[PDB]
């Protein structure tokens, strides 16, 4: 039982030790393509790279490299693409990836400016009438509508392959109050957001993997995917006790380094999963309680 483990860790005050255990046990796979000289300006952080074996390849012949990883959760039957916040020179690559991987949703967990610094390029249009054209990858992106809540915004975007004139609807889910190296304000606000993503169909198997990012695509991004996968696993057999959060996180870290960047993000992950279990185990009313507690209106 995660809940009993939680209290044990809390009482002994050992979150930092548990977290360091995870760091020491985590997989170490090569990331040679990320470290090629020609890719230096495609990485935002020198010490965050995709492993070679799980990296997403762009379907282009010039340079197929993007700092993005496929996190394929076999037992849960859900995949995610985790990526860094795109750079000015990789915004075209970013949308190329979305197109090629057939994703329906993009989950953004950071602000463009955080702690006085630019953490992400402004990679989507903010006004309907000012669409973006990415000339390197032959794609056009138009804002269709937006739904602004108090701590997150949902945007409907239209992505068009200019070569073929096919179009796709992309949903952009922007969490705007989640601090860098920090945690959401509450389990309720995070779970309300996660369920909003789930209820859009973006995580569904008929679509490509959802794209999840923050600035580096490991800390906040890891917390989002860890909670989702743990809840899905529980949903499968209706058996909360069958889920070992730490082992799930280590599996995920087989596909991208560094997932969950602080011991407090780990602790938040437990809280979110424990609370989300109420819904999975049949108390549907808790969804509405989270909406109210999140104070999303205005």
């Amino acid at each position: 039982e995660m809940e009993k483990e939680f209290e044990q860790i809390d009482k002994s005050g050992s979150w930092a030790a548990i977290y360091q255990d995870i760091r020491h046990e985590a997989s170490d796979f090569p990331s040679r393509v990320a470290k090629l000289p020609k890719n230096k300006n495609r990485n935002r952080y020198r010490d965050v790279s995709p492993f070679d074996h799980s990296r997403i390849k762009l379907h282009q012949e010039d340079n197929d490299y993007i700092n993005a990883s496929l996190i394929k959760m076999e037992e849960a039957q859900r995949s995610y693409i985790l990526t860094q916040g795109p750079l000015p020179n990789t915004v075209g690559h970013f949308w190329e990836m979305v197109w090629e991987q057939k994703s329906r949703g993009v989950v953004m967990l950071n602000r463009v400016m955080e702690k006085g610094s630019l953490k992400c390029a402004q990679y989507w249009p903010q006004k309907e009438e000012k669409e973006m054209i990415f000339e390197d990858t032959n794609l056009k992106l138009t804002l269709i509508s937006e739904d602004i809540k108090s701590y997150y915004t949902v945007r409907q975007l239209e992505l068009e392959n200019l070569t073929t004139q096919e179009t796709r609807e992309i949903l952009h889910f922007h969490y705007t109050t989640w601090p860098d190296f920090g945690v959401p304000e509450s389990p309720a606000s995070f779970l309300n957001f996660l369920f909003k993503v789930r209820e859009s169909g973006s995580l569904s198997p008929e679509h490509g993997p959802v794209v999840v990012h923050c600035s580096a695509g490991i800390g906040r991004s890891g917390t989002f995917c860890l909670a989702d996968t743990c809840l899905l696993l529980m949903d499968k057999r209706k058996d909360p006790s069958s889920v070992d959060i730490k082992k799930v996180l280590l599996e995920m870290r087989k596909f991208r380094m560094g997932l969950i960047q602080t011991a407090d993000q780990l602790r938040f992950s437990y809280l979110a999963v424990i609370e989300g279990a109420k819904f999975i185990m049949g108390d549907s009313s808790v969804q509405d309680q989270w909406k109210e507690l999140s104070h999303e209106d205005l």
